């Protein structure tokens, strides 16, 4: 192998295989990045049975082709720390020179043989995202999910074009319903689960003009400088719609940010919070804090709510302020039945249909008292 | 008590004290701020046997004056999640209640007479700087870091105040000429240990005094006083240390070196200098079997070498001791290679302070 290469192509392009490389083990060929250099394009690979991600860059010249490896946090170091020139990556035997005018580094490469092979599927499923909306859902339900459960569902129904997706642990659970979805499959109705901590990489190399293919074991994303997988956590996620209440008794339409600042403030007491809701008034108190120790707040409801009664429900404050952190809207709705049964935090006008974005709903176990 | 204050403030008066508050444990007192409230101020402070800070703000009302304690790090969190809108604080039994319009908080006090007395000294030394200097020095020798602290040594008949710091395998030092010390000895030396230079990183900037007894140093601003425990007696004398003379010495480019290094110590600690006329070349040293990082930088103005000396330096050393240096270029003194050389400013014989910094260079 012999070619020269951009500086900030190639440092970029380091910076995202980062993540996939298990560093701590240099010794092992799963901390070295996979290279191959074809026609004009230098092909960057790192991967394990379990996940991976291969990217390409262009080469200004390339007197020769071939494959090699390298340790990738070394060749990131090295890369950072260069002038804004060319790079000349040229293989010495089982060592890869790097060059850069006055500066010269060798490092060893191992077996590229050893180097897991990057899968190809038959996709049972597959879809082209042309807009924000799945990342926008991977994003706002990211917090619920533990490191299963220990994923985020996304769920295929063919006949009615719908991609539903679903976190939870035990005490709470985001989804949404993305509808109108151009789905390519072959069966009406698949469900994939994909582990967190895929997801977490998916949000750092993906947004919109993406595929996302499976084929019920792995998941591959692509666009046109990268192709991700993942394997997919075997197994069935519960029913969601069997948990959902049917319908709510009460329905409040409230300020967003009031209700973050409130809950954020007694929150410095406490990890949970008594509300209060009365007709032109929401109420919020420290619930869990030490003997001696207070916090209170309220602030006023200009628009009255239907009560008589005034209506009281301990919350968990971060998962309270979490469901908020997922709504695009100013005010939002919160739908109870009784003080110790779930309720629901979700988007004023949810019902409406959006174009770039996903809508998030929340359902909440309350605490009792 | 009971007053009202500024949020931003209180605020900015909490976040300082945050260092001086053991926090781990919410139940002792040591996890608290005493407050008083004297005249139109309220103090805060932060203390214990081995370092303190007692800080004022001015107050908008008053109403009853008297004394409290309080959780730190409750308070500052309640604080910090306010609007900027004055808050009431006001006593209320053996609690501190905190309000601000709808909002309103209860926090428990303990006793205000278990907190320890802010201590008070006769000073044997001591000097008002108006100048950045000394904290400019502070900040510079910090990383280095008995030989636990950092030496001020007052030398009255000179009018100069010597600062040192070492880790026996380098020393970086400054001679500050032309101080208005007052003593009442010949030659005083005061170590302050790591903890109390950081957290005077923190406070002070200039416009401070700063004065000792042999055992404790006290700072004070206009908005706060300070104190640390000194370290013990006997900080080695750097001066024996220090070469007379040195064989070689060449002028180089500072930016040009930290690149160089940076970048040969991607692969290791330790780097081979070498020296010609015209270049210099930086070589990967202790890296691992077969990586190999080499650069090198033209020197335009020549060095006067016949041929290459070549030096063994600790490449972290090294750039900690560029990274000290306010000039562009850098002075090099060197005599045989396996012992030790120093790292200067250009024009170091002369609002700031200039370090020197001598190591011990690595062998073949
Ligand atoms: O997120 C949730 N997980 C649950 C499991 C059982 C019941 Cl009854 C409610 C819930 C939730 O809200």
């Amino acid at each position: 192998m012999k070619i020269s290469v951009s500086k900030n192509d190639l440092e970029n392009a380091l910076r995202y295989l980062q993540a996939f490389l298990d560093k701590k083990d240099a010794s092992s060929i799963a901390s070295h990045i996979h290279l191959e250099v074809i026609k004009e394009k230098l092909f960057l690979k790192a991967s394990d049975s379990d996940i991976g991600l291969k990217s390409y860059i262009f080469t200004q010249s390339s007197d020769k082709e071939g494959v090699g490896t390298i340790n990738g946090k070394k060749f990131l170091d090295i890369i950072s720390c260069l002038k804004d020139s060319n790079i000349i990556l040229e293989t010495k035997d089982d060592s890869l020179a790097i060059k850069q005018n006055k500066s010269s580094f060798k490092l060893p490469m191992f077996d590229a043989d050893e180097f897991p092979e990057f899968p190809v599927i038959d996709p049972k499923v597959s879809i082209e995202v042309n807009a924000p909306f799945l990342v926008d859902a991977f994003k706002k339900i990211a917090p619920v999910i533990e490191q299963e459960l220990a994923g985020i569902l996304m769920q295929f129904d063919q006949k009615h074009q719908t991609l539903s997706v679903v976190g939870t642990d035990t005490k709470r659970l985001s989804y949404t319903q993305l509808e109108k979805i151009s789905i390519h499959s072959t069966e009406e109705d698949i469900s994939c689960i994909l582990p967190k901590r895929a997801l977490l990489e998916i949000l750092k190399l993906f947004y919109e003009n993406f595929s996302f293919k499976s084929d019920g074991m792995l998941a591959v994303i692509e666009n046109e400088m990268h192709t991700f997988f993942t394997k997919l956590i075997d197994g069935n996620y519960p029913d969601y719609q069997k948990i959902l209440p049917k319908e709510y008794i009460s329905s409040f339409t409230l300020g967003k940010e009031e209700f973050k600042e409130s809950i954020k403030l007694c929150s410095s007491l406490s990890s949970t919070i008594k509300l209060t809701l009365e007709k032109n008034n929401a109420l919020f108190e420290s619930l869990d804090s030490e003997h001696s120790e207070t916090a209170k707040t309220s602030v006023e409801i200009e628009k009255g709510l239907d009560i008589e009664k005034a209506f009281h429900l301990g919350v968990n404050a971060k998962f309270f302020l979490e469901a908020l952190n997922a709504l695009g809207t100013t005010q939002f709705v919160l739908r109870c039945n009784e003080p110790s049964s779930p309720f629901l935090i979700q988007e004023s006008l949810d019902e409406k249909q959006s174009h770039l974005n996903a809508k998030i709903s929340t359902l909440m176990m309350p605490i009792t008292l």
